[PDB]
C-alpha cells in the first residue's frame, strides 16, 4: 500500500537538503489534532514548496530547493533522480492533491515566498496557496504549467482574491532561478509590488510585458492598482502612457482604455474630430484664412472661435521604434502641422500646416499631464523636440500665433499644456 511503502522508506536525505527539525515531517496527516502551527511567532515563514520533494537532480537538470518547507501527500516519496524513494525533506503533510488542505499546519497570511510546481492546481490547492501566501508581501512563483493551463486559471484567480497578480517579466533573485527543470514559469506579487512594475514596464518601455501585465490585473481583481498606476502615467507627462494605451488599443485590450484612461484616450487613438484648446490662454486652434508663397498656413488660437469647422482637427497614429507618434490634421483644409525650419531671435519656431506630410517635422509626441482635475497634454514635435506654445502678444484680431518653445515644457502644465475636446 501507500502508507506501507512510505513507512517502509528510507528517511530523508539531509546531507543535499537541510534539515529544519519540522517536528510534523517524519508523521503523516494528524490535522485532527490543534498541532503547532508554523511560523512560530510574528515574522513569515521563508519558503513553502508547494508539491515539492526537495532539491531533484535528473538528467542534469534541477527542480526543488534544499531550504524549503515541502507540501506533499502524506505518503508521497521522491519521484526520481537517486534520492527517488527516500522520504520527502522538511514534509508538511496533506490527507489527499484533492482536499489540499494546510489549515492544521500553516497559519493564514503567514508565507513569505511560495513556489508550485509538477503536481496539479486544481481549485482546493489554489485556494490552500493562496491562503498561506502573505498578502502584503508574499510573492509566488509556479514552475512548469502553461499559461493557458487549468492550473493557473485557478491559481490567477484564487490569488487575486486575495491581491497577488501576475508580474510579466518580473526579475526574480537567482536562488528562485535554479529550476532548470522547467522551460516557463510564472510570476504572482502583491499589489504594491505589481504597481510599481506596471509602472516601470511602461516608462521602461516594455509594452509587450506591460500589456501581459495589465490583462492578468484587471481580469483577477487588480482594478483598483490599474488605476493608481493610470493615475500616474497620466499625471506626470510619460508619453509611454500613449504608446501602451495605442497597443492596448489594437492588440484586443480597447476595455482597458474605455474603462480606466481619460475619456479623451478615445479621441486621439480613433482619430475623431477634436478641439485643440491652449489651456493657458484659452483659445482653439485654427489655420490661417490665407497661404504663404508655398502654399503653406500659419497656426492660430483664435480669440472668439469654440464651435465652427475652422477649431476642427484629428490625430492620425503611427507605431514608430517602439514609439506612438502623431500627425496633427487640420479638417478645413486637410493640411499637416508642422515646425518652421526658421528659428526667431528667441530660438522659438512658427507653426504651419502644410498639404503634405512626409517629414519627421510633420510627427510629433503628446505627454498626458494633469492641472488638479483636468486632464491636459503637452504637444512635442518630433524633429525640433520644441513643444507647443500659444503667443503672448495677439494681433489686431485677437489671435495668438501658435510656436514650438525653445526650451522644456515639462517644468509647467498650466502654461504650456492642451485640452482635448469633441469636435462635433
Amino acid at each position: 500500500s501507500s502508507e506501507e511503502e512510505w513507512e517502509a522508506a528510507s528517511e530523508p536525505d539531509y546531507d543535499t537538503n537541510e534539515d529544519l527539525l519540522y517536528p510534523y515531517s517524519p508523521t503523516p496527516y494528524f490535522g485532527m489534532y490543534h498541532l503547532v502551527k508554523i511560523p512560530i511567532g510574528r515574522g513569515l515563514l521563508h519558503h513553502v514548496d508547494y508539491w515539492g520533494e526537495g532539491k531533484v537532480t535528473n538528467l542534469g537538470k534541477i527542480r526543488g530547493f534544499p531550504q524549503s518547507y515541502n507540501v506533499n501527500e502524506q505518503f508521497a516519496l521522491v519521484s526520481k533522480g537517486h534520492n527517488k524513494g527516500k522520504q520527502i525533506p522538511n514534509r508538511i503533510p496533506v490527507v489527499s492533491v484533492d482536499d489540499s488542505d494546510t489549515s492544521s499546519y500553516i497559519r493564514d497570511d503567514s508565507v513569505k515566498t511560495v513556489t508550485i510546481s509538477t503536481g496539479p492546481i486544481t481549485k482546493r490547492c489554489a485556494a490552500d496557496v493562496a491562503r498561506i501566501v502573505n498578502a502584503s508581501e508574499g510573492l509566488v512563483v509556479a514552475y512548469g504549467y502553461s499559461d493557458n493551463s487549468d492550473d493557473i486559471q485557478n491559481l490567477e484567480r484564487e490569488l487575486g482574491k486575495k491581491g497577488l497578480y501576475y508580474g510579466a517579466g518580473y526579475e526574480l533573485p537567482a536562488d528562485l532561478r535554479t529550476q532548470t527543470e522547467f522551460s516557463t514559469k510564472r510570476v504572482f506579487a502583491d499589489a504594491s509590488s505589481i504597481n510599481n512594475h506596471l509602472y516601470n514596464l511602461v516608462t521602461g518601455g516594455d509594452y509587450i510585458n506591460a500589456v501581459k501585465t495589465v490583462r492578468s490585473l484587471v481580469d483577477n481583481q487588480g482594478s483598483d492598482v490599474c488605476r493608481d498606476v493610470v493615475s500616474q502615467l497620466v499625471s506626470h507627462g510619460i508619453k509611454n502612457a500613449m504608446s501602451f494605451a495605442y497597443k492596448l488599443w489594437h492588440e484586443g485590450h480597447k476595455d482597458i482604455v474605455e474603462d480606466y484612461f481619460p475619456s479623451e484616450f478615445q479621441l486621439i487613438l480613433d482619430q475623431k474630430r477634436i478641439k485643440l484648446i491652449g489651456k493657458h490662454y484659452n483659445q482653439a486652434l485654427k489655420l490661417d484664412a490665407n497661404v504663404d508663397r508655398y502654399n503653406d498656413r500659419l497656426t492660430w488660437g483664435d480669440g472668439k472661435d469654440n464651435t465652427s469647422y475652422r477649431v476642427s482637427w484629428r490625430l492620425i497614429s503611427l507605431w514608430e521604434n517602439n514609439n506612438v507618434i502623431f500627425k496633427i490634421l487640420n479638417t478645413e483644409h486637410e493640411m499637416y502641422l508642422k515646425l518652421d525650419v526658421n528659428v526667431d531671435s528667441y530660438g522659438d519656431r512658427k507653426t504651419w500646416g502644410s498639404n503634405d506630410s512626409s517629414e519627421k517635422r510633420h510627427t510629433w509626441y503628446l505627454y498626458p499631464v494633469k492641472v488638479g482635475d483636468q486632464q491636459l497634454f503637452l504637444i512635442e514635435n518630433r524633429e525640433y523636440r520644441q513643444g507647443l506654445k500659444l503667443d503672448a502678444n495677439v494681433d489686431w484680431y485677437g489671435d495668438r500665433l501658435v510656436w514650438g518653445n525653445n526650451g522644456t515644457v515639462a517644468d509647467n502644465p498650466e502654461y504650456y499644456g492642451f485640452i482635448i475636446q469633441p469636435w462635433q
